[PDB]
């Protein structure tokens, strides 16, 4: 048990009836590990049990289930507290999984539960927007069958090239642009590569900008072929600042955001998390 | 037929009363080397020696002269096709000379003289578009406003390009596998690497590959491009590269081309490289050779 400190495991309510899950915590409780349980019926609630789990002095707090939910803990805990912040344990459970396939956390539940558990803690990065709202993995944005693939990894539909400024650490770019993807981790929208150098501890973000009125085949392309496609213009740095005339709406890994300013600035080490030792995202 | 094939020097006339060359071209005729010279004075001329280089049965043409010499002779000699033209070979003379320096020839006369009469042939390329004007270096477009009514990126800007005020404006550029189109400000499209005194547009640029290389700076401003490594280039999110056989210009407004010097105005524009077209005599350590 002292391999085992205490933690509080927030699980989407999607996953509240996950038999395997709740035989292998069973166990675990078996040999005089504490892990408290609440479950998530909406948006909100992942914040209202990271504030138990302060309070209950864990040292873990796992998010059980996709992207959205690693989203809304990780974001609740970076909030201004007092006392050190329990450690990101990933639990992956939803459709989406984005994040904790690009870190390599275990398949099979029983061996991802020990990892959120015991793992050691990496501290690792994080992006905020407009200073209010944040997010791990990554942050899509456009203007405006395979739709399901558009669709999936935004809130679009049939995408529109529109006029937009950004700027950075050493970049300064405008023009039309159809998708502009800034990342934190690798992937989104169900394995699709889009910043595929990120690392989650480097202090910086990855920018990735598609012009051109085409995007699908873009994705389905080589490394090499991205490299060389006009179309596709690569960048890095701590903050980008972008302005679109005509309002542009971002997708922060679920939670959409629309407006014509965008200032976004990865926020250094903001939390641990429980990653293999030896995880892709990592420096 | 030998060490020393004979040659045939179009000495272009801005550069007739050059005494060194003179000097050396009296001590390789010594030699038993024989060097046919003549010397041009306006459009047309280059192309007439070459037809008599042709009758005189000659191995070399030198174009003794800058990048503008060297196209002249280089336009002519592609048009032959009665056998086995003359090989293209470099002096280092001429205000403009990019690519005889970029090739890497030597900056000696007596040693360059040599390397155009002796030193080995190699098939290279050549681009030519819309049907009429060729070029064996650099073909750089700027939008903006053409020179109305001395040194470094001003002269590249304002005495190659001939350019007024550098504007950024809508143009559309198609290749094998490529497709951009939105504002921009300078075109670069080289068979050569470097125009306008060192200014190094298409550093990748090979002579012998069969393509051609783009260089597009988006933007409001040339100049720092200019100065930028070859890292902070690729990195530099105003500059797009491409390679291609061949490339489609089209600009709604009327865009200004720059072959080499010779400008060449409108708004559509094919550029297509003639595979190995001539065989120039170059060093063996080529920068620009594959
Ligand atoms: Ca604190
Ligand atoms: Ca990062
Ligand atoms: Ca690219
Ligand atoms: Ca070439
Ligand atoms: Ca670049
Ligand atoms: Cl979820
Ligand atoms: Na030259």
């Amino acid at each position: 048990m002292a391999n085992f400190p205490a933690s509080l495991l927030i699980l989407n309510g999607k996953s509240a009836d996950n038999q395997p899950l709740r035989e292998a915590i069973t166990l675990l409780r078996d040999e005089g590990i504490q892990i408290h349980v609440r479950v998530t019926w909406e948006k909100g609630d992942a914040q209202r049990y990271v504030d138990e789990a302060r309070r209950l002095g864990v040292e873990t707090v796992i998010a059980g289930g996709g992207d959205g939910t690693i989203n809304e803990v990780s974001t609740a805990l970076i909030q201004i507290r007092d006392g050190v912040a329990p450690a990101l344990g990933l639990l992956p459970l939803g459709t989406a999984n984005d994040f904790a396939t690009s870190a390599g956390i275990p398949e099979a539940l029983d061996k991802a539960l020990k990892l959120a558990i015991a793992g050691n803690a990496m501290e690792i990065d994080m992006a905020m927007v407009n200073d209010k709202t944040c997010f791990i993995n990554m942050a899509t944005g456009g203007f405006g069958g395979v739709s399901y693939l558009i669709h999936g990894l935004m809130r679009m539909d049939t995408l529109t090239p529109d006029r937009c400024e950004i700027r950075g650490e050493n970049f300064h770019w405008q023009g039309d642009a159809l998708v502009i993807g800034i990342g934190n981790g690798r992937q989104a929208g169900g394995g699709q590569q889009l910043c595929p150098t990120a690392l989650i501890n480097d202090g910086l973000l990855q920018l990735r900008i598609f012009t051109g009125e085409e995007l699908l085949p873009a994705l389905f392309s080589t490394l090499t072929q991205s490299d060389d496609n006009p179309n596709i213009i690569d960048g890095a740095s701590a903050w980008f600042d972008i302005h679109a005339p005509h309002e542009i709406t971002f997708n922060l890994d679920g939670e959409p955001l629309s407006g014509q300013e965008f200032h976004i600035e990865v926020l250094p080490g903001a939390l641990r998390c429980r990653l293999p030792p030896d995880c892709p995202l990592l420096r």
